[PDB]
């Protein structure tokens, strides 16, 4: 397969984009735009990126607001007491079907990477289930991988190591915490210790809840960077949802800014989601309560943005569109500058990739897989500005989805 | 002209909608989803609103993002320095091109009614005078209201009051303000004193941009509502961007919240401008920078969003969808409530028209002009969850925009 007239992220020349055997041989720029060429698809000066990458998801709880009842406070933990009452009906085959539901809509808009976490305090272990077996059921959308997220504690909760262990045995690929929720603040260290020496004994990567609430003393983040540092896996590690760093001392942030470039763990902001639960514990003013990305990417250090949840006990909406995400998180963290604007689709792909791990099988270069997008918009700035739309997704080698350009008819 | 299987807000039946001579002549119930009729638009169980307004644009600095250099620290008075740097090029022609493209995108996006601030601290007045004119040009598209907005000040900026005058003689329809911006408290108060003598002389509206700062002594806001309680001009009057309020003192805004009610005048907020440009004199924590919007409503005040910058040099984004900043307003201002969720288009449509006191020349019954969308979804929740498109927008019983349904193919 070919696309011709395609633009490349940040470059001005167009490109033409060769498919075969499912990756990409050739890649090869233009001399200008083109006439058509036997049955290439033609790109139309539009751009061509990696597909959009969900780095963090839990589809375990995807599509279950309101169930049984609704979360009122709009807190993380009335979210947490809801989602409690909701495990008691969850079934592997409820599961499944709001998992597929939401894995659809992801679709939809470009996505072909996943990482979900699933909850595993559930003595059942019915949603891990169900999603080892969805992983393979919707391959041919999605690659997805698998966190086990102890939602109610490591030493918190009743044989918490125990599930853990189980729910990597199973098959989990990357495990899982909550440290700023542990009973108190020595067993939120111990919960770190432990699952970080679990990822290193069964070779797992690591992806935490770490900060999620917005007390300036809540620091499990250095205790998971500094053990990712000194077991030298950093780049297997992302720390989700440090939102307590928004509201860290600026001294004791600027020392520990340090340790995390040296340790080289990856992070996950969740603006949409950390706006409507952040900041509701505070009168006025009001706190944002999202990490610092801008700073951190400032840094050096990898960050990317996520959408955490659609139509769950924590979060009444979504709908699968990272570009929303993005477009939220650039406003919230302040990052609408020139330049940030320029290079914005970094924290929907190539930094979110990064925190997968996807290494050789993400990118556009030649021999990789051919899995990528074509956006109806000609650069990074266009894309979030015009919230554009997915028009060709390819996975494999093989078009996935075909969308139609608007048209608006005038009188 | 006939539509059938229109869903209406906070409804559960159908309706058939008769519309007759550029007035809606008949609303009635069905029993049931009804098989098509004599050329009448099936609206397919999709919802029939009026229009989406824009209540608080400035369309002479649309488009004009960049010129003759960027918003580097993202600021409030960054901007006005650009800004007063891009009016040293200012012509007729130049706004009016600038204000037609971005009033198409407006059009686009189902807004049939918009009030544009034009600045009026330029001895020129010429964008006033170009966009006098487009209001005239554009009628078979919006209803434009322009208010006479003096940037720079009225008692800090030469013949600062002159050029007021002489805007409300031109015809602007309502008069503006910038209190929080006057060179000293006290000119501040005067200012607000002259604009509202001012309105009360020639019978215009007022809109005010009252307290777009984070500092929590700003408080003009008390003076406008006073002046208005005082006057009986409540219903008049708008205070726009009291972002200060999201600092306030809690007694205070306590206190201050009974003579709010009791002046009667409306509020508007700019959840993404406000987001961009606020909490930047902040380090960690940062505030969002919002007034109380939620609060406000439930107090029963009169308050709504709009999008404030289209691509100029407050805000580099910008492409004419209100549902966007719907969707920002609920999750920064917290009300994403399911309550909220249920009739959270009031915030774009029957508030926006209060405060551009529209009255009987807005919303959909029987006698009223047939002005009026299709959205692509059935009810409040869906509208802002989807991004609902608008698939039709009927203005003076005429079909003026249509989009095809969305259609997703996968090979
Ligand atoms: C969605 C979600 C579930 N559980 C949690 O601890 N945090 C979240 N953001
Ligand atoms: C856009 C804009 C222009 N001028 C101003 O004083 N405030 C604004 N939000
Ligand atoms: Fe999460
Ligand atoms: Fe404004």
């Amino acid at each position: 397969m070919k696309i011709i007239n395609a633009r490349l992220r940040r470059q001005e020349a167009l490109f033409t984009l060769d498919l075969q055997d499912g990756i990409i041989h050739r890649i090869t720029a233009q001399a200008a735009m083109q006439t058509a060429d036997a049955g290439a698809i033609d790109a139309q000066g539009r751009l061509a990126i990696p597909p959009f990458v969900e780095p963090h998801i839990h589809l375990d709880a995807t599509l279950t607001a309101g169930e049984p009842e609704w979360n009122r406070s709009g807190t993380l933990f009335e979210g947490i007491t809801r989602w409690s009452q909701r495990k008691a009906s969850i079934t592997p085959e409820d599961t499944r079907q709001r998992a597929l539901k939401t894995i659809g809509m992801l679709r939809d808009f470009g996505v072909q990477h996943v990482r979900t976490h699933v909850d595993v305090t559930d003595p059942s272990l019915a949603a891990l289930q169900a999603l080892l077996a969805v992983k393979q059921e919707a391959a041919d959308l999605i690659d997805l991988q698998i966190v086990a997220f102890p939602q109610e504690g490591i030493e918190s909760y009743p044989n918490g190591r125990e599930l853990m262990t189980r729910a990597i045995e199973m098959g989990a690929d990357v495990v899982g915490g909550i440290p700023h929720y542990e009973n108190t603040r020595d067993k939120g260290v111990s919960s770190v210790m432990f699952l970080m020496d679990l990822a290193q004994r069964y070779g797992r990567l690591v992806d935490v809840h770490c900060d999620e609430i917005d007390d300036p003393q809540s620091r499990f983040l250095e205790v998971l960077a500094e053990e990712a540092r000194v077991r030298g896996m950093g780049a297997q590690v992302t720390a989700s949802h440090t939102c307590a760093m928004g509201s860290y001392d600026n001294a004791y942030c600027s020392k520990l800014f340090r340790l995390l470039k040296a340790s080289g763990i990856n992070f996950i902001s969740c603006p949409t989601e950390s706006i409507h639960l952040q900041g509701r514990f505070d009168s006025w003013p009001k706190r944002r309560g999202v990490t610092r990305v801008a700073e951190l990417d400032r840094a050096g250090i990898n960050v990317c943005f996520a959408q955490d949840s659609i139509q769950d006990p924590w979060y009444p909406l979504g709908n699968g569109n990272i570009l929303r995400i993005l477009d939220a998180g650039l406003h919230i963290c302040h990052m609408l500058g020139y330049d940030d604007l320029q290079r914005c689709l970094d924290f929907v792909t190539d930094n979110s990739a990064r925190a997968l791990c996807l290494g050789d099988n993400y990118g556009l270069a030649e021999g990789r897989p051919a899995n990528l997008l074509i956006l109806d918009a000609e650069n990074d700035y266009e894309a979030v500005r015009r919230q554009a739309r997915v028009l060709t997704s390819i996975r494999h080698g093989k078009v996935i989805l075909q969308r139609e350009v608007e048209h608006i008819r005038y009188p």
